[PDB]
RNA sequence: GGAGAUGGGGAGCUGUAGCGAAAGCGAGUUUUAAAAGAGCGUUUGUUUGUUAUUAUAGACCCGAAACGGGUUGAGCUAGUC
């Protein structure tokens, strides 16, 4: 694509950089996506609560 | 490795050829003298998520009389001294 680089100032830089198009999918996963941020959303439980 | 997602890690797990008690044979095979007949086979996978049911753990909850083991008690009462 049109990625282009940044200077520090703000200001782009004049020459965009392209892309290889290998990762841009053309297809889109939208169960996988959902099914790694809950587990990663778990797995950051410690888990210490304790009852008699 | 941020008490991380994940990366390495193929050792194993299931499926890919079944049948037979077994050596064995093999899209055939066991029984059988039989290459007939019948039985069984002649491809539809796997790993996770979630839910229902189920197994071993008290396993929906409450409820015994009891069983066993260790100790504490003869300052009432029974006996003896």
């Amino acid at each position: 694509a049109k990625l282009k680089l940044i200077k520090i100032d703000g200001s782009f830089e004049t020459e965009p950089v392209k892309l290889s198009p290998g990762l841009i999918a053309k297809e889109l996963k939208q169960q996988p996506v959902f099914d790694a941020v809950l587990v990663e959303q778990a797995s950051w439980r410690q888990g210490t609560h304790s009852i008699l």
